[PDB]
């Protein structure tokens, strides 16, 4: 028996998690998998119930459970709470209790959504990028940190940091997904100005002997920012650090054009939380317009990743294709004046296109 | 009497900056400006000769001079040198040694060469971008850092750092620059995870007063590295740090689609250098291949902020579109089976197309 625990969050965060749990009740009782499902409050809807974005009682549900399910976190309603307590602390905090340190997000763009890609249609024809980031540790994490008055004058600092066993626990996980991908992995640091990096490289290209099968490169941050829009078919598995990889993977979700479709898995050992990248969209929440698509893809890397049914991930991604093929779209994905079918249909959609008997 | 110092570099820097003098020297004489330049070595250059990438004599020609010019830095032949003594040392030395804290990187696309962007045409058709990017602070300069052993494993570390008076000296460029264009200005942070970035939006926040004709907005490094490519002409003046304009300005760089282009001007008080963007280009080192457009234009930037002659800095602005116009085309700029210049002939072009007597 498989514990999950369920943290649907804020804005569209619970509409799209209740989409895409309508596909998991379907897997579950066609698979029999025998999963056992908790809902525990974060972010905004937890500082609403509890004044604090990550109860304690939210906290050890998750590390109770095998596999973690998060919708979305953020809105403005919380500006006017202390920074400590603000909704993506709630996320830090379960990433980091969890140890969650490998973060998969698959860049790819779905054949009947390449119009909605930034970039000309033959550049991104075949984008197919896996951008691991390192989740648990850097300057996100790195202590000391803070706000002072130094003579009068207000300084901000952060600390940058990593061990060479963050690095190395990282790097497996990239070396071995290029394995089954297509052997090719690209570090992204910036070794020739900060240090940390610079050791980022090193230690990568030590364990880079451990898979003599895979091709090795490494390139600085800003030079990977230009060839993620000049040639993104180059990439593979591009691997990077938690602060670079935030915004190089923000980067190659938008040359996908669907961030509503795209996916990602946060991995630890035995643990795994997983979550839509395209945030909680306030200014739609509860008018069943969000879509639920990268939120149920996420389920279908939860069930390859965590609940040992690979078929079954493969059969979950095969009735979003379906659903498109048969030409349903959400608002975000579909033509002005072409036919828009809601976040609940949407996820009932997704169940039948599973042809279950 | 005004003083420049040259600093050619490495791998085609020499070239770019030979065709640029053709230039600056043709100016010089036609409008009389009464100009001494001195030529010195930095880089590899500065390493071969010096086994030091800024000797301190390279260095004390530069504190003397009213601007300088430097080509580019970089290249393997060094890579046997240790990590302090590496060629973009001299170019970050000189940049903090002059206290150079306000880059400048304005990223538009030439009319004709529009063809080389990456992005869908009717996206990148309007970009105008002005990059302000602090220079000598952040996490680039930030103290205690590099590479220690703690219990038999190494760290590596680096610090981020800002003070009021650093934000307010960058901001104040950046709202200003923002006043003579279309009055935006985006400051770019991760003001919800790191606490120097949320000291940097409220600085800049507090700044924002004293320019009341300016529309000031704030946004995430992540969302930026999205809307740079989404929708490009959102964007007036951007504003942010050393690490993230690092990145940010490269991604803006890659849109307009030739990076051999686009100029740059770092400026600090009473003291200004001038630098294309491209990097050093090893491989057609000393070919006269070398488009030295950008390098020009960076000339150009220096007759507007350091020589006081704006109207001639835009007749080499207005001769390099000419050259445009012309058809006269650089190997990188080059539509295959046109034809092409080398780097000396482009810059001659540029003279010639300055229409002078
Ligand atoms: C919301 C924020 C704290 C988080 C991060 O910075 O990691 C987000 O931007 C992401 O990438 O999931
Ligand atoms: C070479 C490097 C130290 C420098 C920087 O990172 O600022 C360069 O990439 C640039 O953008 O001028
Ligand atoms: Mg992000
Ligand atoms: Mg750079």
């Amino acid at each position: 028996m498989k514990k999950i625990a369920i943290f649907a969050g804020d804005g569209i965060g619970p509409e799209i998690v209740a989409a895409a749990r309508q596909v998991l009740d379907a897997v579950d009782q066609a698979a029999h998998l025998g999963l056992r499902c908790t809902e525990g409050l974060v972010g905004g809807a937890a500082l609403d119930a509890s004044d604090d974005p990550l109860p304690a009682a939210s906290l050890q549900l998750a590390m109770a459970a095998d596999a973690v399910i998060l919708g979305a976190v953020g809105g403005p309603r919380w500006d006017a709470y202390p920074p400590a307590k603000r909704p993506e602390q709630g996320l830090l905090r379960l990433r980091k209790g969890l140890d969650l340190y490998a973060n998969l997000r698959p860049a790819q763009i779905f054949p009947q959504l390449l119009d909605a890609s930034p970039l000309r249609p033959e550049l991104v024809r075949d984008v197919d990028i896996l951008v691991v980031r390192e989740l648990t540790g850097d300057i996100y994490f790195g202590q000391p940190r803070g706000l002072e008055v130094i003579d009068g004058k207000r300084r901000g600092f952060n600390t940058m940091v990593y061990d060479e066993d963050e690095i190395r626990r990282i790097a497996h996980v990239a070396f071995r997904a290029a394995q089954g991908r297509r052997k090719q992995l690209c570090s992204v640091d910036k070794a020739n100005v900060l240090e940390t990096t610079r050791l980022w490289r090193e230690v990568v290209t030590e364990v880079a002997r451990d898979y003599p099968d895979v091709r090795l490169s490494h390139m600085y941050v800003d030079n990977a920012a230009m060839q993620l829009i000049r040639a993104p078919a180059q990439f593979d598995v591009l691997l990077t650090g938690n602060m670079f990889g935030d915004i190089l993977s923000d980067e190659a979700s938008q040359l996908t054009g669907s961030i509503g479709m795209l996916p990602s898995a946060s991995l630890g050992e035995g643990r795994a939380m997983y979550e839509p990248i395209h945030g909680s969209a306030p200014d739609i929440a509860g008018q069943d317009k969000a879509n639920p698509l990268a939120t149920i893809l996420s389920v279908a890397m939860m069930l390859r990743h965590s609940l040992n049914a690979e078929p079954w991930a493969q059969r979950v991604e095969a009735a979003v294709q379906r659903v498109l093929d048969q030409g349903l779209r959400t608002a975000d994905i579909a033509a002005p004046g072409t036919p828009v079918i809601g976040t609940k249909a949407m996820g009932a959609a997704v169940v039948n296109a599973l042809n279950l008997k």
